[PDB]
């Protein structure tokens, strides 16, 4: 179970027969140092370098036997130390709580053994890649990028003014925590900034910006049950309320009237409905960027009058009303000044109430390290969000925090910012944990960390591009779900037709409806007006449109027995709903390499077309029996190519499921 072996002051451990360290003196495993950090961020961008002092091996083990397990002393001289312990915890996890010897060496970078054949997946959500072996990947919660890629255009234009285009591995949510094809979890509890680097054949490093580091690991003799065990330790999500089968919610902007018409539009001409999610329920601010909320989160009786009566009426109609909040307050209205009279808002050095800028305005930042400050915005949100009737809404933001900020705990802004996320999904599952409607009303987030495993009751893909690019257009949705499942959260869906509406991007209709046939094999359809509304094709822009969401609609609300018993299992165990093919097909070694298809539960295999003016689409089937969804015809494993009309998504099941015949009625919808 646990195997250390000493001896010239070198040795080895191993963990369950996986080989974790090793270490001689001309191959050392950790090594300590200091740094200043050179951090600044404009609009949620941030730019980061150290200024490094010094990186120091330390060459010297000394070993002891301990209460729990093994002491050891490293050292080079008697100037440089730390210590690391080797113990089990509560659960039988490996646990290893290293400390440099004093406050002022805050760098470390320890060396994990590894294979050159294994895989690497999670570090939260991985827009560019699934697979992270052969790259580094820095760990700093920010704006995500736009286009995110330095040699497409839209990412050089992204960057001609601003530091925005951002690069590979930049992502709302990531999380250090990854899985081996050892089949092993590491699990890092820190907060501070981190490179995990996976590109040397023989070993993984783990840089922390920080004194003290500690790490658990579990292995397991399968995916499935690895993942039951790495939700055991970071949280299950609920189950969905059962509203969320039955259609699409709309994406509305404009007041009661216009919801009201777009809402009969859609349900007279077949379309399923199940909401309307209206982001301007508080208001609008127009900006150059385009239409966004007014951030004061009381609802606008002037833009929506008489809310609270017609949302009573909608809900008798089988309709719910979704709103949206983030955790900043603009410095023009009234919650940023209520909170600046309690002292509720995040500080400068100074002493006075930091103002953040967003994209012309300004906002303060609700101090949620504050317990008095966290209870009254979670009463914010019961009173105006829940007791309006509300059935959900959008939780946006918590990448912002600058580092020159300070905190009602005492914590540096340098290990709060990354923590941030997770502390904003605990005030969203609270406000309904206290108001008996977990499992009724429901909230999204696209940013996360630690924690929001069991917090966070559904999470969106964020903002991508109106377009059709590998690193910010549909198809890097599907890592991202992907890569979100390998670190734990299994409740995953998308804008549908993209969100980022700038230089000549524009929605086209083919990019909407090949997005809503995408959409309709995930466990949510919601649609998005975009930030330039008018620049987009929309839901409603012609007969045509109409019909193609009440097809896939249609698709989607007859899966329902299926999706639901699939959203309650990754409830029960952690098996997420949108699953890596080599969950089920473990000694298929191509699908380790897959970034574009994915597994609806266990029985439907998807490979969303992704590409602009296709009539077929190329894919990897693993050895099984299947049936394309569209035709009924048998295929085995293998590269196989399909038709695959807009509407006729790549998509099959297998022969043998217990579900066969819901899925065999899909060919016989209009
Ligand atoms: O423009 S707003 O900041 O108010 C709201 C948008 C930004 N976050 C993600 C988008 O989906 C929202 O519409
Ligand atoms: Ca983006």
């Amino acid at each position: 179970l646990d195997f250390q072996f000493h001896q010239n002051d070198s040795f080895t451990l191993h963990f369950q027969q996986r080989l974790i360290l090793t270490h001689s003196k001309d191959n050392p495993c950790l090594w300590i140092g200091s740094g200043i950090a050179d951090i600044d961020m404009f609009r949620g961008n941030f730019s980061i370098k150290d200024k490094l002092q010094e990186k120091i091996a330390l060459t010297d083990a000394i070993v002891s036997q301990s209460p729990d397990g093994w002491l050891i002393h490293f050292s080079r001289g008697s100037d440089i130390s730390a210590t690391l312990n080797i113990s089990a915890d509560d659960q039988g996890r490996l646990l290893l709580e290293l400390q440099n010897d004093n406050l002022n060496h805050n760098r470390i970078w320890l060396r994990l053994a590894a294979q050159p054949e294994d895989h690497i997946y999670g570090c939260g959500e991985q827009f560019s890649y699934f697979d992270l072996r052969g790259k580094p990947f820095p760990l700093w919660t920010s704006e995500q990028g736009v286009g995110r890629n330095k040699q497409t255009y839209v990412t050089w234009q992204a960057d001609c003014k601003e530091n925005a285009g951002g690069d590979y591995y930049w992502t709302f949510f990531p999380q250090p925590t990854f899985v081996s094809t050892q089949k092993y979890y590491c699990h890092v509890d820190n907060s501070c900034y981190m490179n995990f680097d996976f590109s040397a054949p023989e070993y993984h490093e783990l840089a922390l910006w920080e004194d003290k580091a500690t790490l658990r690991f579990e292995c397991a003799d399968t995916y499935i049950s690895l993942l039951e065990k790495l939700t055991a330790l970071l949280g299950r999500q609920p189950e969905l309320p059962d509203w969320i089968y039955d259609g699409v919610t709309l994406g509305i902007q404009g007041g009661t009237e216009v919801c009201q018409k777009k809402l009969d539009t859609m349900r007279n001409a077949g379309v399923k409905v199940n909401g309307i999610w209206a982001q301007d329920w508080s208001g609008i601010r127009m900006t150059s960027f385009g239409k966004r909320v007014m951030w004061n989160w009381k609802w606008n009786s002037e833009n929506y009058p008489q809310l609270d009566s017609r949302i009573k009426q909608w809900n008798q109609e089988g309709v719910q009303f979704l709103a949206y909040i983030n955790p900043y307050v603009a410095s023009d209205k009234d919650l940023c000044e209520e909170a600046a009279q309690h002292g509720y808002l995040a500080k400068d050095a100074s002493g006075g109430d930091y103002l953040v800028e967003f994209g012309e305005f300004y906002g303060g930042v609700v101090d949620l390290t504050n317990p008095e400050a966290y209870a009254w915005f979670k009463e914010v949100i019961k009173k105006n969000m829940i007791e309006l009737g509300c059935g959900g809404w959008m939780a946006d933001f918590g990448e912002y925090l600058p580092t020159d900020t300070y905190l009602h705990n005492g914590v540096s802004a340098e290990i709060m910012h990354n923590a941030w996320p997770a502390l904003w999904a605990k005030c969203n599952y609270e406000a309904l944990e206290e108001t008996g409607k977990l499992g009724e009303i429901l909230f999204f987030m696209r940013a996360g960390s630690t924690g929001s495993q069991k917090y966070s009751t559904m999470m969106w893909a964020g903002d991508q591009n109106v377009d059709w690019s590998l690193d910010d257009g549909l198809a890097s949705v599907v890592p991202a779900a992907l890569s979100l499942a390998m670190t734990g959260h299994g409740l995953h869906h998308s804008d549908i037709g993209g969100y980022t509406t700038l230089f000549e991007m524009k929605r086209s209709k083919e990019l909407l409806l090949r997005w809503c046939d995408f959409s309709a094999f995930t466990p949510m359809m919601r649609t998005h007006e975009g930030n330039r509304p008018g620049d987009n094709w929309q839901f409603d822009g012609d007969a045509e449109t109409i019909a193609h969401f009440a097809r896939m609609t249609t698709v989607f609300t007859t899966l329902k027995p299926y999706l639901k018993e699939a959203v309650a299992l990754n409830a029960k165990s952690g098996l997420p709903v949108m699953r890596p093919l080599f969950l089920h097909y473990e000694d298929d070694a191509h699908t380790y390499t897959l970034k574009y298809q994915y597994l609806l539960g266990r029985d439907i295999l998807v490979a969303p077309v992704h590409e602009e003016g296709r009539s077929d689409w190329t894919l990897y089937l693993p050895e099984d029996n299947w049936v394309h969804a569209w035709t009924g015809e048998a295929f085995r494993g293998g590269e196989v190519t399909v038709n695959a009309p807009i509407g006729k998504p790549p998509v099959f099941y297998r022969a043998d499921s217990e579900w066969a015949a819901l899925f065999a009625s899909l060919k016989s919808i209009l």
